[PDB]
């Protein structure tokens, strides 16, 4: 019951408003902001993911890492009724969290939560009825953007126009990812990088749009 995790899940509980993403978001931000574990996320990584999936409007997004929930529930609180966010984890304990937070918004329906590995859960996309992602939201686990990018185009579920947006991209961390993608006739590439009032950016990301082959 001490977890940071758990921490943030209690604070929305005692604070926040049951059903409503924006008390949910609001709640997650303003503490972890007063605990200075992370400063002002809705403006530093918020803002950029909403413009992200309100400029395409996707029907299938794919998280890949989740901790408390916050991007889980800032992504399913923008999908349209015929859309749906699959979010995988393998720990159990931030899956848990995450199912929670989304269950306090009110946005379990939008969110089906696969506990895992990546290199186990990717390849059997197939079995969910999953031919190609429309987004694919890189979150937490820097060191293993590469290695699931590459996976997810070796099982073909990247289309021309797929956004990838990688958070926690801030120089000289991942430069293997970024190395990749920039470097890669596959991918057109965004850097975002939200300074706050600060010198110093708080939180880096990049946006990475396929281009490539559809099948491997």
């Amino acid at each position: 019951g001490d977890t940071k995790e758990q921490r943030i899940l209690r604070y929305v509980q005692q604070h926040a408003k049951p059903g409503d993403p924006q008390s949910v978001l609001e709640a997650i931000d303003t503490y972890c902001t007063q605990k200075e574990w992370a400063m002002n996320v809705g403006d530093a990584k918020g803002q950029i993911m909403d413009e992200v999936i309100q400029e395409h409007n996707p029907s299938l997004v794919l998280e890949l890492g989740a901790y408390c929930g916050y991007s889980a529930v800032r992504m399913a609180r923008l999908l349209s009724p015929g859309a749906r966010l699959l979010t995988m984890e393998k720990n159990p304990d931030y899956a848990a969290i995450t199912q929670q937070m989304l269950n306090f918004a009110g946005l379990q329906d939008k969110v089906t939560i696969l506990i895992g590995a990546s290199q186990d859960l990717i390849p059997q996309l197939k079995k969910y009825d999953v031919d190609t992602l429309d987004m694919v939201f890189l979150d937490h686990w820097k060191d293993r953007y590469l290695p699931d990018t590459i996976l997810l185009e070796e099982c073909g579920l990247l289309r021309k126009g797929t956004v990838l947006l990688a958070d926690n991209v801030i120089v000289p961390g991942t430069p293997d990812f970024l190395a990749y993608v920039r470097g890669s006739s596959s991918f057109e590439c965004t850097h975002y990088s939200s300074y706050l009032e600060y010198m110093k950016v708080v939180d880096g990301l990049e946006k990475a749009v396929y281009k490539g082959p559809s099948s491997p």
